[PDB]
């Protein structure tokens, strides 16, 4: 199964499902990217779900895109509930163009569907020679630190920066202890789950994933603050639903998700030598790899290197 | 020892001018330290004055910095700080970011070659008081193992955020990227007391419950804090062409030498994206709704992020700021260090 195989497979199915071929090819690209890195939970597995939402109009197959520039370094892509992968990619293209010319770009994606493993979009920026940051809202699923009711979602944050040649450092994290898609992956095989992952309906940590009501924020109050930040930057900033108002995947397959995403792109030229920047990123990656491992680890990886390796295999 | 804000400020300002800083630089430095103490961030409060005085005295902090604000684009700049006091340089840089975001919507401003700047949420609060979103981050003394590692590379590399609500309301969030800040290991050293095994590691990279056996801190949330401190080093260090990672200076390396630290501010004007009135209403709504969430057993209340410190700060304005008595005794002395 080659990368070109599934792309064409997914491109075909989604195009049959309603999307323009170009929109279908893009969603395909992002899904193929995800499987390889062990983020299978955002890969070809979701194709059938996406195909459905497309069929029923809960994802716009004919979006009226409007890129509204708001300043020399800012814009909003009004996405009309297009597939998140298409909308986020398109907005990142604008962010890259803007940072290329004017040094920095802050671009909001306003009203999109699920955009997936969001490190795909920051890799776009790094491939263009720039620093990329991205973050987005997600289905309410997480208790506030100390709480028993859900408010924010798993609200991810991603970052990538160019090293020398084709090297890129890519980092991508959910703001919960663990992503949701391995609570079900441990709900499939009847396992106990660790008590750090989730709480019951009373907000008490649980080992029974069938009694899981909500996820816990990573590092307690810190993950809590981070998912708040992401909600404010990609949601409140754009005047979108926020916090517990954010839509859930299964609320209404006929209704647009109205999610927000925010890209920030920085051109190293506008700060220092890009050649030295890239040299120093590669040096960072080398030096971290050479760090003495602690007992229990065979090696130290630079951030994201574990996924970089899985992708190549 | 509870003391008021005007008096703690005056004392710190006096002691740092005595060391050799200009009075207005000392005032700014004092401003940021009393802010930290009032919010309960004591490890970046008045406790640092004695250290600051020695470094100013010995020339490791520039009492006569040649500031140069290099504007690099419509929304970008670098304040070359010539190893000025960190509080002075970071605030100065944030003033430019605010001006820039007012006019052009967004600002990304580096602080290039500064001393320690303290509790960095001070700077993002500047932005929020101006009606803007503020983000800041900076490099710190190498002290932390990479995830899976047994050697030091990054520092406690903090991240701070603030956004305005209605009226005078501000939502402020401010975190070290380690499990715990270094001051908690130091506090355990003062009290002779077992620390949890999740904070820190010995010289072999084995977690230790003995604060005197600590060689390095662990990153918050394993690989996630690791990635965050990397991001911060790249954004506030590598991006600015500064020493990075393990190259970053340590506080007691050379008291006669400039720290050469970096910090990065990012400021976003909500008016360039949507209704700023609705934005502020929505921040205030966020704060109210979170505070109203049903608490888990054990907790009396759910706080919105940073609310614990807002409460301490509110209590500080009434009852006064707490500092350790020995710091007061140093401040009213003629002794510098
Ligand atoms: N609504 C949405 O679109 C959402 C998407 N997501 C995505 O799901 C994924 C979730 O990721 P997590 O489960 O939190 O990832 P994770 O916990 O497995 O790892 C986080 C980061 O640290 C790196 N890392 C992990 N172990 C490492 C090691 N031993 N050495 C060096 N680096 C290491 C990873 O490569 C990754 O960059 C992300 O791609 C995220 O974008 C997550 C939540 C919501
Ligand atoms: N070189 C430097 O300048 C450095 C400065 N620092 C500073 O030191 C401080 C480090 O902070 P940490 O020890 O990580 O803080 P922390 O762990 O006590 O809490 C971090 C954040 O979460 C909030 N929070 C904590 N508990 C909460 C609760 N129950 N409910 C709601 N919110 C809660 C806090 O208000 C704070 O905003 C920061 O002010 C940071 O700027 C840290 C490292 C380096």
């Amino acid at each position: 199964i080659s990368r070109e195989t599934l792309h064409q497979l997914i491109e075909n199915k989604l195009c049959q499902a309603g999307l323009k071929r170009e929109h279908a090819a893009t969603v395909a690209e992002v899904l193929v990217y995800a499987d390889a890195r062990g983020i299978h939970s955002h890969g070809a597995v979701r194709v059938e779900y996406y195909a459905e939402r497309i069929s029923k109009g809960g994802t716009n197959r004919e979006p009226e895109f409007r890129l509204e520039e708001t300043g020399p370094c800012s814009a909003i892509l009004h996405a009309d509930n297009a597939a998140g992968q298409v909308a986020a990619k398109m907005g990142m293209e604008h962010a890259i163009k803007t940072a290329q010319q004017n040094g920095v770009a802050v671009v909001g994606i306003s009203r999109m569907g699920h955009s997936g493993a969001i490190s795909y979009f920051v890799q776009q920026a790094a491939r263009a020679g720039f620093i990329g940051i991205s973050m987005c809202q997600s289905d309410p699923m997480v208790v506030p630190f100390g709480g028993a009711e859900i408010y924010y979602g798993t609200n991810p944050l991603a970052f990538a920066a160019p090293g020398e040649g084709d090297e890129i450092l890519t980092f991508d994290m959910a703001t919960t202890v663990q992503a949701w898609g391995k609570v079900l992956d441990a709900r499939s095989r009847n396992m106990s789950i660790p008590d750090t992952w989730a709480v019951d309906k009373n907000g008490v940590p649980t080992t029974d994933p069938f009694a899981v009501h909500a996820l816990l924020p990573a590092a307690g109050p810190k993950g809590y603050g981070l998912m708040m930040m992401i909600d404010v930057l990609s949601g409140v900033l754009l005047g979108l639903p926020f916090g517990r108002q954010v839509s859930s995947m299964y609320d209404d397959l006929h209704a647009g998700r109205n999610l927000g995403q925010l890209h920030i792109v920085i051109n190293p030229n506008f700060f220092s030598s890009s050649e030295l920047f890239r040299q120093h990123l590669s040096q960072t990656m080398r030096e971290l790899n050479a760090i003495t491992p602690a007992p229990g680890f065979n090696q130290v990886y630079y951030p994201g290197q574990d996924q970089d390796i899985k992708q190549r295999k």
